[PDB]
This record gives C-alpha cells, sequence and structure tokens, in this order.
C-alpha cells in the first residue's frame, strides 16, 4: 500500500487505568507536508505546540502536534511522520550517510511504584513527567535534551545501521535491511536499565516493528517509525543525505 505514515495519540492515563499503553497507530492520508496531523484538535490547546518544519527537508517530515501547557485529563497530542515520492532510483555505487532528527511519546503509568520523576525543572516543560498522560521529545527542554538521527546506508549490501542520540548519547542503534524503497528492522535500546525518579530511563525496550522508506526520486531523504515491543514506546523520524 504504501502509506504516507503514520500518527498516534499520546497516551492518557487515569487513576481507574493507571497505565494506558501505545495503541492505534493511524495510517496518515494526505503527503502535504505543510499540513499537519488533527491540527484542528490543536485550536483548544492552552500551548499550541507544533514541531517547526525543516526547511531542508522536500519530500519528508516527522514530529509532533501537542499542548505544550497540559494538565489533568486533557488531550496531549500527536506523534507522526510522512513523506511522499518514494524513490524510485537508488543511488549504486555509494556508501550514504543520513542526517536528521527523531521524536516519540512514552506510554502512561499513572503508578507511583513504576518511578516516573514528578518534577524536573531543567529538563521538561511538563510535570509528572510520562504519568498523567506520555512523555513526548517536545515537552523536553532544548538546552539538556536534543534529539538527533544518523543513519548509514550501504545500497550495495542493501543494509543499514545508525545511531538514535539524546545530545551526546545514544540511545537506540538500529538495523535494517533495504528491500526495494522500503526498509524494515530493530531497534537495540542502548541502555536497558529503567532507574528511578530523576534517572528514569523511558527508552529501555527493543521493538522489533523498526520500519521506514526512502524518499526523494534518488532516495535524497529517508523517513520511518517504530513501536516498542512492550509497546511503552512509539518513535518517529527523518534524515537526509549526505
Amino acid at each position: 500500500e504504501p502509506a504516507l505514515g503514520y500518527v498516534v495519540k499520546v497516551p492518557v492515563s487515569s487513576f481507574e487505568n493507571k497505565k494506558v499503553d501505545i495503541s492505534d497507530i493511524e495510517v496518515i492520508t494526505n503527503g502535504n507536508l505543510d499540513d499537519v496531523p488533527y491540527k484542528a484538535n490543536s485550536s483548544k490547546y492552552n500551548y499550541p505546540d507544533i514541531k517547526t518544519k525543516d526547511s531542508s527537508l522536500q519530500y519528508v517530515r516527522s514530529g509532533y502536534v501537542i499542548d505544550g501547557e497540559h494538565s489533568g485529563s486533557n488531550e496531549k497530542g500527536y506523534v507522526y511522520y510522512k513523506g511522499n515520492s518514494p524513490a524510485k532510483e537508488l543511488p549504486v555505487n555509494q556508501l550514504l550517510t543520513y542526517t536528521g532528527s527523531w521524536d516519540f511519546t512514552s506510554n502512561a503509568n499513572l503508578n507511583n511504584e513504576e518511578g516516573r520523576p514528578n518534577y524536573l525543572n531543567d529538563d521538561y516543560y511538563t510535570k509528572f513527567i510520562g504519568k498523567r498522560v506520555g512523555l513526548v521529545s517536545g515537552d523536553a527542554k532544548p538546552a539538556k535534551h536534543k534529539y538527533t538521527s544518523q543513519f548509514e546506508v550501504d545500497f550495495a549490501t542493501k543494509k543499514m545501521t545508525g545511531k538514535l542520540s539524546d545530545k551526546e548519547k545514544t540511545i537506540y542503534t538500529v538495523n535494517a535491511d533495504i528491500r526495494g524503497n522500503r526498509f524494515t528492522g530493530a531497534a537495540t535500546a542502548s541502555d536497558k536499565n529503567k532507574g528511578k525518579g530523576e534517572s528514569y530511563n523511558f527508552f529501555s525496550a527493543d521493538s522489533q516493528s523498526l520500519e521506514g522508506g526512502f524518499y526523494g526520486p534518488k532516495a535524497e531523504e529517508m523517513a520511518g517509525k517504530f513501536v516498542a515491543n512492550d509497546k511503552s514506546l512509539f518513535a518517529v523520524f527523518s534524515a537526509k543525505h549526505n
């Protein structure tokens, strides 16, 4: 089918259901990169936070549509990617490095026992982090968190490796098998320890559902997503060579 992209709603928890996992990954129909998914819902938000559009990309977009000032049981927002012009030619002789970003939303786990932090002024804009609603890459303060993605694509072997990092720290390593202009593969959490409180680690679960495509006539760009095996995270990404 080649979906133009995907998007998920950020999980919202409650006393009745303290744990709410990732679910219902909607497929996007609409390739217009100036169109953000669920833009209409964001009118009501206290602080409409829609990840800004990177001027250097021409065929793909990944980001988030969220309330930057959420509270209580409000809807929080959505995470998505899209792309168009699935690649028809793929560079042959060359080994290409794609560089870009990634974004995510965690699951919601209101359970005090899980150990997620309520209050980290330096780190996030939101309180009760990942508890009342999933944590979104958008809630992080730029001074302490920057989510950058870098992939190595060898079209000869049809292999992809790469890293999803947070500033200087590696968070996931990725491996994919290229198959035409799509790809599939796995993301491996670099830190498997879940920890607690300030050091709590939202990124501890592997994923066998890494899946993306190449975009632009000559695969000048790439974008995809993946879902934690335990349904505790949903990540998207986008990049461009060289």
